[PDB]
Protein backbone atom coordinates (compact mmCIF):
# COMPACT_ATOMS: atom_id res chain seq x y z
CA UNK A 1 0.00 0.00 0.00
CA UNK A 2 -1.16 2.56 -0.70
CA UNK A 3 -0.19 5.71 -3.43
CA UNK A 4 1.07 2.28 -5.06
CA UNK A 5 -2.14 0.11 -4.67
CA UNK A 6 -4.21 3.47 -6.60
CA UNK A 7 -1.99 3.64 -9.25
CA UNK A 8 -2.65 -0.31 -9.38
CA UNK A 9 -6.04 0.30 -9.93
CA UNK A 10 -5.29 3.25 -12.61
CA UNK A 11 -3.24 0.78 -14.40
CA UNK A 12 -5.78 -1.81 -14.47
CA UNK A 13 -8.62 0.89 -15.51
CA UNK A 14 -6.72 1.64 -18.48
CA UNK A 15 -5.43 -1.67 -19.38
CA UNK A 16 -9.06 -3.27 -19.53
CA UNK A 17 -10.51 -0.02 -21.09
CA UNK A 18 -8.15 0.21 -24.43
CA UNK A 19 -8.62 -3.60 -24.90
CA UNK A 20 -12.05 -3.57 -24.44
CA UNK A 21 -12.16 -0.31 -27.15
CA UNK A 22 -10.25 -2.48 -29.41
CA UNK A 23 -12.45 -5.25 -29.46
CA UNK A 24 -15.68 -3.23 -29.57
CA UNK A 25 -13.99 -1.28 -32.60
CA UNK A 26 -12.76 -4.27 -34.32
CA UNK A 27 -16.03 -5.62 -34.27
CA UNK A 28 -17.97 -2.68 -35.28
CA UNK A 29 -15.99 -2.29 -38.59
CA UNK A 30 -16.46 -6.02 -39.03
CA UNK A 31 -20.27 -5.95 -38.78
CA UNK A 32 -20.70 -2.49 -40.94
CA UNK A 33 -18.65 -4.15 -43.60
CA UNK A 34 -20.81 -7.36 -43.36
CA UNK A 35 -23.70 -4.88 -43.65
CA UNK A 36 -22.08 -3.67 -47.02
CA UNK A 37 -21.97 -7.37 -48.16
CA UNK A 38 -25.49 -7.78 -47.52
CA UNK A 39 -26.29 -4.59 -49.68
CA UNK A 40 -23.98 -5.69 -52.63
CA UNK A 41 -26.20 -9.51 -52.47
CA UNK A 42 -29.49 -7.73 -52.91
CA UNK A 43 -28.00 -5.43 -55.57
CA UNK A 44 -26.21 -7.49 -57.44
CA UNK A 45 -28.27 -10.70 -57.17
CA UNK A 46 -31.98 -9.78 -56.74
CA UNK A 47 -32.47 -5.91 -57.79
CA UNK A 48 -30.43 -6.94 -61.41
CA UNK A 49 -32.02 -9.38 -62.92
CA UNK A 50 -30.83 -12.03 -64.39
CA UNK A 51 -28.65 -12.18 -61.08
CA UNK A 52 -25.12 -10.93 -61.83
CA UNK A 53 -23.23 -12.47 -58.89
CA UNK A 54 -22.34 -15.91 -58.45
CA UNK A 55 -20.02 -17.83 -56.45
CA UNK A 56 -16.48 -17.42 -58.40
CA UNK A 57 -17.15 -13.42 -58.29
CA UNK A 58 -18.42 -13.38 -54.15
CA UNK A 59 -15.43 -15.88 -53.67
CA UNK A 60 -13.19 -13.40 -55.32
CA UNK A 61 -14.90 -9.99 -53.48
CA UNK A 62 -15.15 -11.40 -50.37
CA UNK A 63 -11.07 -12.71 -50.29
CA UNK A 64 -9.72 -9.33 -51.56
CA UNK A 65 -11.71 -7.33 -48.80
CA UNK A 66 -10.47 -9.96 -45.94
CA UNK A 67 -9.15 -7.46 -44.53
CA UNK A 68 -12.21 -4.91 -43.68
CA UNK A 69 -13.52 -7.59 -41.41
CA UNK A 70 -10.95 -8.36 -39.17
CA UNK A 71 -12.77 -10.48 -36.55
CA UNK A 72 -14.33 -12.60 -38.70
CA UNK A 73 -13.16 -16.26 -40.14
CA UNK A 74 -15.15 -15.81 -43.37
CA UNK A 75 -18.71 -14.74 -44.73
CA UNK A 76 -20.96 -16.67 -46.68
CA UNK A 77 -24.77 -16.04 -48.01
CA UNK A 78 -27.54 -18.51 -47.36
CA UNK A 79 -30.31 -18.53 -49.48
CA UNK A 80 -33.96 -18.87 -48.61
CA UNK A 81 -35.67 -22.21 -49.82
CA UNK A 82 -39.06 -23.28 -49.19
CA UNK A 83 -39.93 -26.74 -49.39
CA UNK A 84 -41.90 -26.73 -52.44
CA UNK A 85 -39.28 -24.81 -54.23
CA UNK A 86 -36.62 -27.54 -53.23
CA UNK A 87 -36.72 -29.63 -56.19
CA UNK A 88 -36.14 -26.95 -58.57
CA UNK A 89 -33.33 -25.23 -56.29
CA UNK A 90 -31.22 -28.71 -56.18
CA UNK A 91 -31.63 -29.64 -60.02
CA UNK A 92 -30.79 -25.31 -60.41
CA UNK A 93 -27.81 -25.75 -58.45
CA UNK A 94 -26.56 -29.48 -59.10
CA UNK A 95 -26.28 -29.98 -55.50
CA UNK A 96 -28.69 -31.36 -52.74
CA UNK A 97 -28.98 -29.50 -49.73
CA UNK A 98 -27.28 -30.89 -46.36
CA UNK A 99 -27.37 -31.55 -42.76
CA UNK A 100 -24.91 -29.40 -40.18
CA UNK A 101 -23.95 -31.85 -38.34
CA UNK A 102 -23.24 -34.58 -40.25
CA UNK A 103 -23.51 -33.31 -43.91
CA UNK A 104 -26.06 -36.04 -45.13
CA UNK A 105 -28.75 -35.34 -47.40
CA UNK A 106 -31.77 -32.71 -45.42
CA UNK A 107 -34.74 -34.53 -44.42
CA UNK A 108 -37.87 -32.82 -45.42
CA UNK A 109 -38.26 -29.43 -43.68
CA UNK A 110 -40.86 -26.11 -44.32
CA UNK A 111 -37.94 -24.38 -45.48
CA UNK A 112 -34.39 -23.87 -45.52
CA UNK A 113 -31.22 -21.76 -45.48
CA UNK A 114 -28.74 -23.65 -48.17
CA UNK A 115 -25.53 -21.80 -48.22
CA UNK A 116 -25.27 -20.93 -52.20
CA UNK A 117 -21.89 -17.92 -51.84
CA UNK A 118 -18.69 -18.87 -49.64
CA UNK A 119 -15.52 -17.24 -48.94
CA UNK A 120 -13.05 -19.78 -49.87
CA UNK A 121 -11.97 -19.79 -45.80
CA UNK A 122 -15.78 -21.32 -45.12
CA UNK A 123 -16.43 -22.98 -48.42
CA UNK A 124 -17.00 -26.55 -46.26
CA UNK A 125 -20.41 -24.23 -46.14
CA UNK A 126 -21.53 -24.77 -49.26
CA UNK A 127 -25.01 -26.57 -49.24
CA UNK A 128 -25.50 -26.54 -45.45
CA UNK A 129 -28.68 -25.79 -44.32
CA UNK A 130 -28.18 -22.90 -41.77
CA UNK A 131 -31.47 -23.71 -40.19
CA UNK A 132 -30.29 -26.96 -39.18
CA UNK A 133 -27.95 -25.56 -36.13
CA UNK A 134 -29.82 -24.34 -33.79
CA UNK A 135 -27.59 -21.12 -32.81
CA UNK A 136 -27.23 -20.72 -36.78
CA UNK A 137 -31.38 -21.07 -36.92
CA UNK A 138 -32.25 -18.84 -34.57
CA UNK A 139 -29.92 -16.30 -35.86
CA UNK A 140 -31.22 -16.28 -38.91
CA UNK A 141 -35.06 -15.87 -37.70
CA UNK A 142 -34.15 -13.21 -35.78
CA UNK A 143 -32.06 -11.37 -38.50
CA UNK A 144 -35.49 -11.50 -40.90
CA UNK A 145 -37.88 -10.69 -38.56
CA UNK A 146 -36.35 -7.16 -37.23
CA UNK A 147 -34.39 -6.22 -40.10
CA UNK A 148 -31.10 -5.83 -38.47
CA UNK A 149 -27.66 -7.51 -37.83
CA UNK A 150 -28.20 -10.32 -34.91
CA UNK A 151 -25.55 -12.46 -32.73
CA UNK A 152 -25.32 -15.54 -31.54
CA UNK A 153 -24.65 -16.84 -28.15
CA UNK A 154 -21.10 -17.99 -28.07
CA UNK A 155 -20.63 -21.49 -29.34
CA UNK A 156 -18.13 -23.41 -30.86
CA UNK A 157 -17.54 -23.14 -35.18
CA UNK A 158 -17.84 -25.82 -37.92
CA UNK A 159 -14.60 -27.68 -38.68
CA UNK A 160 -12.32 -25.65 -36.35
CA UNK A 161 -14.56 -26.17 -33.20
CA UNK A 162 -12.91 -22.76 -32.42
CA UNK A 163 -15.48 -20.79 -29.59
CA UNK A 164 -16.97 -17.81 -31.61
CA UNK A 165 -20.26 -16.03 -32.37
CA UNK A 166 -22.29 -15.64 -35.65
CA UNK A 167 -23.33 -12.74 -37.07
CA UNK A 168 -26.26 -12.52 -39.74
CA UNK A 169 -28.15 -9.80 -41.68
CA UNK A 170 -31.03 -10.31 -43.99
CA UNK A 171 -31.30 -10.10 -47.15
CA UNK A 172 -35.11 -8.49 -48.30
CA UNK A 173 -36.38 -8.99 -52.14
CA UNK A 174 -37.44 -5.70 -53.30
CA UNK A 175 -41.23 -6.54 -52.67
CA UNK A 176 -40.20 -5.19 -49.03
CA UNK A 177 -43.12 -2.73 -48.49
CA UNK A 178 -41.98 0.64 -46.54
CA UNK A 179 -42.17 0.39 -42.75
CA UNK A 180 -42.55 -3.54 -43.13
CA UNK A 181 -44.39 -5.58 -40.29
CA UNK A 182 -42.81 -8.61 -38.56
CA UNK A 183 -44.75 -10.50 -41.61
CA UNK A 184 -43.94 -8.64 -44.24
CA UNK A 185 -40.36 -9.06 -43.54
CA UNK A 186 -40.28 -12.67 -43.40
CA UNK A 187 -42.66 -12.65 -46.81
CA UNK A 188 -39.91 -10.82 -48.46
CA UNK A 189 -36.91 -12.35 -46.89
CA UNK A 190 -34.31 -13.65 -49.56
CA UNK A 191 -31.57 -14.62 -47.33
CA UNK A 192 -28.88 -14.59 -44.90
CA UNK A 193 -25.33 -13.38 -44.93
CA UNK A 194 -23.80 -14.43 -42.21
CA UNK A 195 -20.37 -14.42 -40.45
CA UNK A 196 -18.31 -16.21 -38.20
CA UNK A 197 -16.32 -13.99 -35.08
CA UNK A 198 -13.75 -16.44 -34.61
CA UNK A 199 -13.16 -15.14 -30.98
CA UNK A 200 -11.04 -17.90 -29.69
CA UNK A 201 -8.54 -17.63 -32.08
CA UNK A 202 -8.86 -14.14 -33.41
CA UNK A 203 -9.62 -11.77 -30.29
CA UNK A 204 -6.52 -14.22 -28.78
CA UNK A 205 -4.39 -12.47 -31.89
CA UNK A 206 -6.02 -9.31 -31.29
CA UNK A 207 -5.22 -9.37 -27.49
CA UNK A 208 -2.53 -11.83 -26.31
CA UNK A 209 -0.03 -10.02 -28.24
CA UNK A 210 -0.04 -6.62 -26.24
CA UNK A 211 2.21 -5.55 -23.67
CA UNK A 212 0.96 -6.54 -20.16
CA UNK A 213 -0.87 -9.67 -21.07
CA UNK A 214 0.64 -11.65 -18.68
CA UNK A 215 0.15 -9.40 -15.68
CA UNK A 216 -3.96 -9.50 -16.16
CA UNK A 217 -6.30 -12.05 -16.50
CA UNK A 218 -8.84 -11.37 -19.35
CA UNK A 219 -12.61 -11.85 -20.02
CA UNK A 220 -15.44 -11.15 -22.31
CA UNK A 221 -18.59 -12.90 -21.15
CA UNK A 222 -22.33 -12.96 -22.74
CA UNK A 223 -23.80 -11.91 -19.81
CA UNK A 224 -27.49 -11.52 -22.10
CA UNK A 225 -29.62 -13.74 -18.71
CA UNK A 226 -27.84 -12.06 -15.94
CA UNK A 227 -27.59 -15.08 -13.81
CA UNK A 228 -26.57 -16.92 -16.36
CA UNK A 229 -23.02 -15.47 -18.20
CA UNK A 230 -21.54 -17.07 -20.76
CA UNK A 231 -18.02 -16.90 -21.55
CA UNK A 232 -16.84 -15.37 -24.61
CA UNK A 233 -13.48 -14.85 -24.51
CA UNK A 234 -11.12 -16.27 -21.57
CA UNK A 235 -11.17 -19.67 -18.77
CA UNK A 236 -13.73 -20.68 -17.66
CA UNK A 237 -13.01 -19.40 -13.54
CA UNK A 238 -15.78 -18.70 -10.98
CA UNK A 239 -10.71 -9.79 -5.44
CA UNK A 240 -9.57 -6.91 -7.57
CA UNK A 241 -11.21 -6.49 -11.02
CA UNK A 242 -12.71 -3.75 -13.37
CA UNK A 243 -15.29 -4.01 -15.67
CA UNK A 244 -14.68 -2.57 -19.00
CA UNK A 245 -18.24 -1.90 -21.54
CA UNK A 246 -18.78 -3.30 -24.63
CA UNK A 247 -21.26 -2.72 -27.28
CA UNK A 248 -21.30 -5.81 -29.86
CA UNK A 249 -24.34 -3.85 -31.63
CA UNK A 250 -27.22 -6.25 -31.11
CA UNK A 251 -30.01 -4.92 -28.48
CA UNK A 252 -30.39 -8.95 -27.61
CA UNK A 253 -27.39 -9.09 -26.80
CA UNK A 254 -25.55 -7.57 -23.77
CA UNK A 255 -21.86 -8.25 -23.60
CA UNK A 256 -18.85 -7.05 -20.71
CA UNK A 257 -15.00 -7.36 -20.39
CA UNK A 258 -14.03 -8.13 -16.84
CA UNK A 259 -9.50 -7.68 -16.09
CA UNK A 260 -8.07 -8.73 -12.92
CA UNK A 261 -4.50 -8.81 -11.73
CA UNK A 262 -2.60 -12.17 -11.65
CA UNK A 263 -1.71 -11.41 -7.72
CA UNK B 1 -10.55 34.16 -12.92
CA UNK B 2 -8.53 32.10 -10.64
CA UNK B 3 -5.51 30.38 -11.70
CA UNK B 4 -6.56 26.83 -10.54
CA UNK B 5 -10.01 26.91 -12.90
CA UNK B 6 -7.78 27.67 -15.16
CA UNK B 7 -5.28 24.81 -15.31
CA UNK B 8 -8.88 22.79 -15.70
CA UNK B 9 -9.66 25.20 -18.18
CA UNK B 10 -7.09 24.00 -20.31
CA UNK B 11 -7.61 20.52 -19.69
CA UNK B 12 -11.05 20.63 -20.91
CA UNK B 13 -9.74 22.19 -24.02
CA UNK B 14 -7.34 19.41 -24.35
CA UNK B 15 -9.76 16.83 -23.74
CA UNK B 16 -12.31 18.39 -26.03
CA UNK B 17 -10.15 19.25 -28.83
CA UNK B 18 -8.19 15.36 -28.85
CA UNK B 19 -11.97 13.97 -28.54
CA UNK B 20 -12.66 16.14 -31.68
CA UNK B 21 -9.41 14.89 -33.74
CA UNK B 22 -9.83 11.34 -32.67
CA UNK B 23 -13.43 11.21 -34.17
CA UNK B 24 -12.10 12.98 -37.38
CA UNK B 25 -9.39 11.21 -38.19
CA UNK B 26 -11.17 7.80 -37.58
CA UNK B 27 -14.70 8.69 -39.92
CA UNK B 28 -11.69 9.89 -42.24
CA UNK B 29 -10.10 6.39 -42.09
CA UNK B 30 -13.68 4.65 -42.12
CA UNK B 31 -14.66 6.36 -45.62
CA UNK B 32 -11.01 5.29 -47.29
CA UNK B 33 -11.70 1.69 -46.35
CA UNK B 34 -15.22 1.71 -48.08
CA UNK B 35 -13.54 3.75 -50.53
CA UNK B 36 -11.22 0.96 -50.85
CA UNK B 37 -13.71 -1.92 -51.50
CA UNK B 38 -15.15 -0.12 -53.85
CA UNK B 39 -12.13 0.19 -56.17
CA UNK B 40 -11.87 -3.64 -55.72
CA UNK B 41 -15.76 -4.02 -56.55
CA UNK B 42 -15.24 -2.05 -59.54
CA UNK B 43 -11.94 -4.54 -60.36
CA UNK B 44 -13.93 -7.68 -59.69
CA UNK B 45 -17.52 -6.90 -60.76
CA UNK B 46 -16.29 -4.62 -63.65
CA UNK B 47 -13.15 -5.83 -65.27
CA UNK B 48 -13.17 -9.22 -64.29
CA UNK B 49 -16.76 -10.36 -64.79
CA UNK B 50 -17.32 -11.55 -68.17
CA UNK B 51 -20.04 -9.31 -68.58
CA UNK B 52 -19.64 -6.60 -66.77
CA UNK B 53 -22.01 -6.38 -63.86
CA UNK B 54 -21.92 -2.45 -63.71
CA UNK B 55 -23.67 0.18 -65.11
CA UNK B 56 -24.26 3.92 -63.58
CA UNK B 57 -27.47 2.53 -62.58
CA UNK B 58 -25.80 -0.48 -60.63
CA UNK B 59 -23.43 1.88 -59.34
CA UNK B 60 -25.50 4.95 -58.54
CA UNK B 61 -27.44 2.38 -56.36
CA UNK B 62 -25.31 0.19 -54.42
CA UNK B 63 -23.58 3.53 -53.91
CA UNK B 64 -26.56 5.75 -52.46
CA UNK B 65 -27.56 2.27 -49.99
CA UNK B 66 -24.10 2.28 -48.96
CA UNK B 67 -23.23 6.33 -48.30
CA UNK B 68 -23.76 5.56 -44.62
CA UNK B 69 -20.33 3.58 -44.75
CA UNK B 70 -18.85 6.77 -46.07
CA UNK B 71 -19.36 9.17 -43.72
CA UNK B 72 -17.21 12.24 -44.63
CA UNK B 73 -17.53 11.97 -47.96
CA UNK B 74 -20.05 13.88 -50.36
CA UNK B 75 -19.86 11.46 -53.36
CA UNK B 76 -18.16 8.61 -54.96
CA UNK B 77 -17.42 8.07 -59.32
CA UNK B 78 -15.17 5.70 -61.06
CA UNK B 79 -13.07 7.15 -63.86
CA UNK B 80 -11.38 5.31 -66.47
CA UNK B 81 -8.25 5.97 -67.85
CA UNK B 82 -8.69 7.12 -71.49
CA UNK B 83 -5.15 7.49 -74.00
CA UNK B 84 -5.34 9.90 -77.11
CA UNK B 85 -5.49 7.13 -79.31
CA UNK B 86 -8.04 5.77 -78.26
CA UNK B 87 -10.20 8.39 -77.13
CA UNK B 88 -12.73 8.49 -80.37
CA UNK B 89 -13.26 4.63 -79.96
CA UNK B 90 -14.31 5.35 -76.49
CA UNK B 91 -16.50 8.23 -76.89
CA UNK B 92 -17.98 6.67 -80.02
CA UNK B 93 -18.53 3.30 -77.74
CA UNK B 94 -20.43 5.88 -74.74
CA UNK B 95 -22.16 7.94 -76.59
CA UNK B 96 -20.67 11.18 -75.21
CA UNK B 97 -17.63 13.35 -75.73
CA UNK B 98 -15.11 13.75 -72.84
CA UNK B 99 -15.22 17.06 -71.34
CA UNK B 100 -13.57 19.53 -69.75
CA UNK B 101 -13.98 20.18 -65.50
CA UNK B 102 -14.15 24.05 -65.86
CA UNK B 103 -16.37 24.20 -68.30
CA UNK B 104 -18.45 21.12 -69.69
CA UNK B 105 -17.47 22.04 -72.81
CA UNK B 106 -15.48 19.05 -75.22
CA UNK B 107 -11.90 18.30 -74.19
CA UNK B 108 -9.24 19.62 -76.32
CA UNK B 109 -6.51 16.73 -77.06
CA UNK B 110 -4.87 15.44 -74.41
CA UNK B 111 -2.33 12.43 -73.78
CA UNK B 112 -4.46 10.82 -71.57
CA UNK B 113 -7.66 11.57 -69.87
CA UNK B 114 -9.52 10.63 -66.69
CA UNK B 115 -13.56 10.65 -67.88
CA UNK B 116 -15.71 9.84 -65.17
CA UNK B 117 -18.11 6.56 -66.47
CA UNK B 118 -19.50 6.23 -63.37
CA UNK B 119 -20.70 8.56 -60.45
CA UNK B 120 -22.99 8.66 -57.20
CA UNK B 121 -26.01 10.09 -58.11
CA UNK B 122 -24.97 13.08 -55.69
CA UNK B 123 -21.89 13.79 -57.92
CA UNK B 124 -23.80 13.11 -61.40
CA UNK B 125 -22.30 15.98 -62.83
CA UNK B 126 -19.06 14.55 -62.58
CA UNK B 127 -20.72 11.81 -65.98
CA UNK B 128 -18.13 12.54 -68.47
CA UNK B 129 -15.50 15.30 -66.89
CA UNK B 130 -11.94 14.87 -67.52
CA UNK B 131 -10.53 14.58 -64.20
CA UNK B 132 -7.32 15.37 -65.56
CA UNK B 133 -8.59 18.63 -66.54
CA UNK B 134 -8.20 19.33 -62.55
CA UNK B 135 -4.96 20.58 -61.35
CA UNK B 136 -5.33 18.91 -57.67
CA UNK B 137 -7.43 15.88 -59.43
CA UNK B 138 -4.66 15.50 -62.03
CA UNK B 139 -1.89 15.18 -59.31
CA UNK B 140 -3.88 13.05 -57.21
CA UNK B 141 -4.74 10.53 -60.09
CA UNK B 142 -0.88 10.21 -60.97
CA UNK B 143 0.21 9.56 -57.52
CA UNK B 144 -2.45 7.05 -56.84
CA UNK B 145 -1.65 5.36 -60.08
CA UNK B 146 2.03 5.20 -59.08
CA UNK B 147 1.95 4.34 -55.61
CA UNK B 148 -0.89 1.87 -55.70
CA UNK B 149 -2.34 3.52 -52.10
CA UNK B 150 -5.17 5.50 -51.40
CA UNK B 151 -3.79 9.95 -52.01
CA UNK B 152 -5.79 13.28 -50.75
CA UNK B 153 -4.92 16.46 -52.02
CA UNK B 154 -4.69 19.87 -50.79
CA UNK B 155 -7.23 21.49 -49.83
CA UNK B 156 -9.47 22.81 -52.66
CA UNK B 157 -12.92 24.01 -53.84
CA UNK B 158 -14.96 21.31 -54.97
CA UNK B 159 -17.03 21.21 -58.47
CA UNK B 160 -20.89 22.86 -58.46
CA UNK B 161 -20.83 22.96 -54.49
CA UNK B 162 -17.57 25.21 -54.42
CA UNK B 163 -17.29 23.56 -50.79
CA UNK B 164 -13.82 23.80 -49.10
CA UNK B 165 -12.54 19.96 -48.90
CA UNK B 166 -9.95 17.18 -50.48
CA UNK B 167 -10.13 14.61 -52.72
CA UNK B 168 -9.81 10.57 -52.40
CA UNK B 169 -8.24 8.78 -55.29
CA UNK B 170 -7.73 5.09 -55.18
CA UNK B 171 -6.38 3.62 -58.54
CA UNK B 172 -7.39 0.50 -60.22
CA UNK B 173 -5.34 -2.21 -61.49
CA UNK B 174 -5.83 -3.91 -64.67
CA UNK B 175 -4.95 -7.62 -64.34
CA UNK B 176 -1.88 -7.90 -66.07
CA UNK B 177 -0.16 -5.67 -63.34
CA UNK B 178 2.55 -7.54 -62.14
CA UNK B 179 3.71 -8.39 -58.93
CA UNK B 180 6.10 -6.45 -56.92
CA UNK B 181 5.41 -4.02 -59.58
CA UNK B 182 7.66 -1.14 -60.58
CA UNK B 183 6.03 2.63 -60.89
CA UNK B 184 6.72 1.81 -64.71
CA UNK B 185 4.35 -1.19 -64.91
CA UNK B 186 1.74 0.34 -62.42
CA UNK B 187 0.88 3.08 -64.97
CA UNK B 188 1.48 0.53 -67.89
CA UNK B 189 -1.29 -1.58 -65.74
CA UNK B 190 -3.72 1.32 -64.92
CA UNK B 191 -7.27 0.73 -65.16
CA UNK B 192 -8.75 3.74 -63.77
CA UNK B 193 -9.08 5.79 -60.66
CA UNK B 194 -11.86 5.42 -57.63
CA UNK B 195 -12.34 8.57 -56.24
CA UNK B 196 -14.76 10.36 -53.50
CA UNK B 197 -14.81 14.08 -52.21
CA UNK B 198 -14.25 15.40 -48.62
CA UNK B 199 -16.60 17.91 -48.35
CA UNK B 200 -14.76 19.00 -45.03
CA UNK B 201 -16.61 22.52 -45.43
CA UNK B 202 -20.32 21.23 -45.59
CA UNK B 203 -19.99 17.63 -43.26
CA UNK B 204 -16.85 18.88 -40.86
CA UNK B 205 -19.26 21.43 -39.35
CA UNK B 206 -22.50 18.65 -39.14
CA UNK B 207 -20.03 16.57 -37.59
CA UNK B 208 -18.51 19.30 -34.88
CA UNK B 209 -21.56 21.23 -34.62
CA UNK B 210 -23.76 18.28 -32.79
CA UNK B 211 -21.36 17.68 -30.20
CA UNK B 212 -22.18 18.85 -26.56
CA UNK B 213 -19.51 21.90 -26.33
CA UNK B 214 -19.61 23.47 -30.04
CA UNK B 215 -20.48 26.75 -29.08
CA UNK B 216 -17.83 27.25 -26.51
CA UNK B 217 -14.68 26.10 -28.78
CA UNK B 218 -13.40 27.13 -32.35
CA UNK B 219 -12.17 24.18 -34.10
CA UNK B 220 -9.48 24.47 -37.22
CA UNK B 221 -7.75 22.15 -39.55
CA UNK B 222 -4.42 23.06 -41.48
CA UNK B 223 -2.79 21.01 -44.04
CA UNK B 224 1.05 21.23 -42.93
CA UNK B 225 2.12 18.97 -45.38
CA UNK B 226 4.74 22.41 -46.21
CA UNK B 227 5.47 23.56 -42.69
CA UNK B 228 6.14 27.27 -44.14
CA UNK B 229 2.60 27.38 -45.94
CA UNK B 230 -0.14 25.87 -43.94
CA UNK B 231 -3.19 25.46 -45.71
CA UNK B 232 -6.72 25.94 -44.29
CA UNK B 233 -8.84 22.88 -44.73
CA UNK B 234 -11.85 23.24 -42.08
CA UNK B 235 -12.24 26.80 -40.13
CA UNK B 236 -12.52 30.30 -40.38
CA UNK B 237 -12.95 34.05 -36.18
CA UNK B 238 -13.58 35.61 -32.77
CA UNK B 239 -11.11 33.49 -31.00
CA UNK B 240 -9.62 33.20 -27.47
CA UNK B 241 -5.86 34.43 -28.26
CA UNK B 242 -4.45 33.70 -24.91
CA UNK B 243 -4.52 30.20 -24.96
CA UNK B 244 -4.89 27.20 -27.89
CA UNK B 245 -4.29 23.22 -28.09
CA UNK B 246 -2.99 21.05 -31.15
CA UNK B 247 -4.05 17.85 -31.90
CA UNK B 248 -2.41 15.11 -33.88
CA UNK B 249 -4.53 14.15 -37.32
CA UNK B 250 -3.52 11.28 -39.40
CA UNK B 251 -5.71 11.42 -42.40
CA UNK B 252 -3.75 8.12 -43.62
CA UNK B 253 -1.58 9.40 -46.86
CA UNK B 254 2.03 10.01 -45.73
CA UNK B 255 2.67 12.86 -48.80
CA UNK B 256 0.35 15.06 -46.50
CA UNK B 257 0.58 15.97 -43.22
CA UNK B 258 -2.26 17.73 -40.95
CA UNK B 259 -3.31 19.01 -37.26
CA UNK B 260 -6.14 20.72 -35.32
CA UNK B 261 -5.78 23.62 -33.51
CA UNK B 262 -9.12 24.54 -30.74
CA UNK B 263 -9.61 27.65 -28.89
CA UNK B 264 -12.19 29.17 -26.59
CA UNK B 265 -14.55 31.89 -28.05
CA UNK B 266 -13.66 34.02 -25.14
C1 LIG C 1 -24.24 -18.15 -43.65
C2 LIG C 1 -24.83 -17.74 -42.35
C3 LIG C 1 -24.18 -17.90 -41.14
C4 LIG C 1 -22.76 -18.34 -40.94
N1 LIG C 1 -22.66 -19.29 -39.86
C5 LIG C 1 -21.42 -19.97 -39.68
N2 LIG C 1 -20.32 -19.52 -40.34
C6 LIG C 1 -19.12 -20.09 -40.19
N3 LIG C 1 -18.93 -21.14 -39.39
C7 LIG C 1 -20.00 -21.61 -38.67
N4 LIG C 1 -20.12 -22.67 -37.79
C8 LIG C 1 -21.38 -22.69 -37.35
N5 LIG C 1 -22.12 -21.75 -37.94
C9 LIG C 1 -21.27 -21.03 -38.74
C10 LIG C 1 -26.21 -17.10 -42.32
O1 LIG C 1 -26.66 -16.60 -41.09
C1 LIG D 1 -13.42 10.43 -59.67
C2 LIG D 1 -12.13 10.98 -59.11
C3 LIG D 1 -12.06 11.98 -58.18
C4 LIG D 1 -13.25 12.72 -57.64
N1 LIG D 1 -13.01 14.14 -57.68
C5 LIG D 1 -14.08 15.04 -57.36
N2 LIG D 1 -15.24 14.53 -56.89
C6 LIG D 1 -16.24 15.37 -56.57
N3 LIG D 1 -16.14 16.70 -56.62
C7 LIG D 1 -15.00 17.26 -57.16
N4 LIG D 1 -14.62 18.55 -57.35
C8 LIG D 1 -13.36 18.56 -57.84
N5 LIG D 1 -12.88 17.29 -57.89
C9 LIG D 1 -13.92 16.45 -57.48
C10 LIG D 1 -10.88 10.20 -59.43
O1 LIG D 1 -9.73 10.49 -58.70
Amino acid sequence: DDANKIRREEVLVSMCDQRARMLQDQFSVSVNHVHALAILVSTFHYHKNPSAIDQETFAEYTARTAFERPLLSGVAYAEKVVNFEREMFERQHNWVIKTMDRGEPSPVRDEYAPVIFSQDSVSYLESLDMMSGEEDRENILRARETGKAVLTSPFRLLETHHLGVVLTFPVYKSSLPENPTVEERIAATAGYLGGAFDVESLVENLLGQLAGNQAIVVHVYDITNASDPLVMYGNQDESLSHESKLDFGDPFRKHKMICRYHQ
